[PDB]
RNA sequence: CAUGGUUGUCGUCAGCUCGUGUCGUGAGAUGUUGGGUUAAGUCCCGCAACGAGCGCAACCCUUAUUGUUAGUUGCCAUCAUU
C-alpha cells in the first residue's frame, strides 16, 4: 500500500479536536482546520504490519471475523470477507455474540432449519400464515446472523472497524483472549486493540482501501 | 397453626420466571426496560442481551348463514281426502 493510496482514501481525517482520545497523541501528526490528522507515515509502517500479522493468522488456518455496523463500513466489510471467505457481522453485534456462543449457534441452526424447509418443499405446503410468518423469522436471522451463518469455531482473529462504535465487539473479543485489528480513529483507545491501523472510520473510500488489504491478506495466507 | 386433596380470593388482571451470556465486590441487575401497538409480556422496532417456559392468544363447546347425506316418531309446498 501506498501514502498516496490513503490520502486519496482519505484516512487521514480524524474527528473534532476536542473530541479526540490523548493516547491517540503517538500517532497523530498535526491539527488542521481544528481536526487531527493521523501520522500516515506510521499508518503505512502499521498496515503492513498487519497485513503481515493478519497473513500469519491465515497461513495457520485461523477464522477471521470483520466487524463494522457503521453506515460507511458495513457494505464495504461485508464484500472484502465474502469475497475472502471469511466471515463478517455487518448491522448489528448481538450481544453475546462469542461469549455466548453456544446460544447463538441454536439460532444459527434454527436459521438453517428454515432455509431447508424451503429447499424441501415444506413452504408449498405450509398454511399462508406459517410460510409468511416463518419467511419473517428467516429474514430477521439473515439480517442479524447471515454473514456468520457458517463460522465453524470462535475466530481466532477479529477484524473490527471504529471500535469505539462497535465497543460490545471488543469487549467480547477481550473476554475471549481474541486478538483486535482495528481501524482506530483520533478519538479511539488504542490500548484495546493489538493491531492498530491508525486511520478515518468515517470516510468510505478509507474503510475500503484498509479493509480490502486485511482480506487480501488473508487470501494470499490462503 | 402438622397435612394430602379440594376451593375462595386478587382476577381472566397480564403478568410470573428460568437457561446461557454480560454488568455489579455483593445483595442484585439486564432480558421483562425504551418508541410505537394491542384486550393482552399482543405485535413491530431499538436495545448486552440471545432464547425458552408458565400465563395471553390459538386448538374446544354453544349461538348467528349455508351446501351435501339422511326423511321417521319430524315437516306439508305441489296434490285429493280427514
Ligand atoms: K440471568
Ligand atoms: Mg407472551
Amino acid at each position: 500500500i501506498s501514502m498516496k493510496q490513503l490520502l486519496e482514501a482519505g484516512v487521514h481525517f480524524g474527528h473534532q479536536t476536542r473530541r479526540w482520545n490523548p493516547k491517540m497523541k503517538k500517532y497523530i501528526f498535526t491539527e488542521r482546520n481544528g481536526i487531527y490528522i493521523i501520522d500516515l507515515q506510521k499508518t503505512v509502517k502499521l498496515v503492513d504490519a498487519a497485513y503481515d500479522y493478519m497473513k500469519n493468522v491465515a497461513e495457520e488456518g485461523g477464522v477471521a471475523l470483520f466487524v463494522g455496523t457503521k453506515k460507511q463500513a458495513q457494505e464495504a466489510i461485508k464484500d472484502e470477507a465474502i469475497r475472502a471467505g471469511q466471515y463478517y457481522v455487518n448491522h448489528r453485534w448481538l450481544g453475546g455474540t462469542l461469549t455466548n456462543w453456544d446460544t447463538i449457534q441454536k439460532r444459527i441452526a434454527r436459521l438453517k432449519k428454515i432455509n431447508a424447509m424451503e429447499e424441501d418443499g415444506t413452504f408449498e405446503v405450509l398454511p399462508k400464515k406459517e410460510v409468511a410468518g416463518l419467511n419473517k423469522e428467516r429474514e430477521r436471522l439473515e439480517k442479524f446472523l447471515g454473514g456468520i451463518a457458517d463460522m465453524p469455531r470462535i475466530p481466532d482473529v477479529m477484524y473490527i472497524v471504529d471500535p469505539r462504535k462497535e465497543r460490545i465487539a471488543v469487549q467480547e473479543a477481550h473476554k475471549l483472549n481474541i486478538p483486535i485489528v482495528a481501524m482506530v480513529d483520533t478519538n479511539c483507545d488504542p490500548d484495546e486493540i493489538d493491531v492498530v491501523i491508525p486511520s478515518n472510520d468515517d470516510a468510505i473510500r478509507a474503510v475500503k482501501l484498509i479493509t480490502a488489504k486485511m482480506a487480501d491478506a488473508f487470501i494470499e495466507g490462503n
